[PDB]
């Protein structure tokens, strides 16, 4: 594990992360997809072999020796608020289990179920809180990657508020 496990946020492409493994905001079918998923596909295409997995789960596939953890968050256009919230929390718990199993000292992670899976709602606080609930008991350094400029400031404030 990391010597002093921490949380950090960076506004940049997760495909260019400086961590020991990456979490993909995957679709359930293991398709190249769009946004984060497409960037992950362009960088580690070999990791998409048999990467299909149900909503609320995570499946790791190695690209060489670099682990890609395909985490499938719910699309809130399809799920109710209650059922979607439960699947989103579950997807993050499965990511924590995989990060622990892999023995990595750091992990790059995006905010699951935001953007096109958000059902047109701002889900920064909801997704980030579920990320903390799952990762708080792990000892990996967590680096959150985002694209929205207002989101970088909000995530940074949320991390600092807890320290
Ligand atoms: C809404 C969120 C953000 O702005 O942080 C967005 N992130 C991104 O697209 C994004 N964030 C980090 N590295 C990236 N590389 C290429 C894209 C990209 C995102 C949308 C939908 C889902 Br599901 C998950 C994440």
């Amino acid at each position: 594990g990391a010597m002093a496990p921490s949380y950090r946020v960076k506004r940049m492409d997760i495909a260019k992360n400086d961590e020991e493994c990456v979490v993909n905001a995957a679709n359930p079918r293991g398709l190249p997809g769009d946004g984060v998923c497409k960037a992950v596909y362009k960088k580690w295409p070999e990791s998409f072999k048999n990467s299909a997995t149900p909503v609320g789960t995570a499946k790791t596939v190695m690209c060489g020796t670099y682990p890609v953890i395909h985490a499938v968050g719910p699309n809130f256009s399809n799920y109710t608020e209650s059922e979607g919230d439960r699947e989103l929390a579950a997807a993050y718990r499965e990511v924590a289990k995989e990060v622990t199993r892999l023995g990595v000292n750091s992990v790059a992670i995006p905010l699951l179920s935001t953007g096109v899976y958000s059902g047109g709602k701002d889900r920064l606080t909801q997704s980030l809180n579920h990320l903390f609930t799952a990762m708080d008991s792990t000892d990996a350094d967590v680096v959150i990657y985002c694209r929205d400029k207002e989101w970088e400031k909000k995530i940074s404030e949320a991390i600092q508020m807890r320290t």
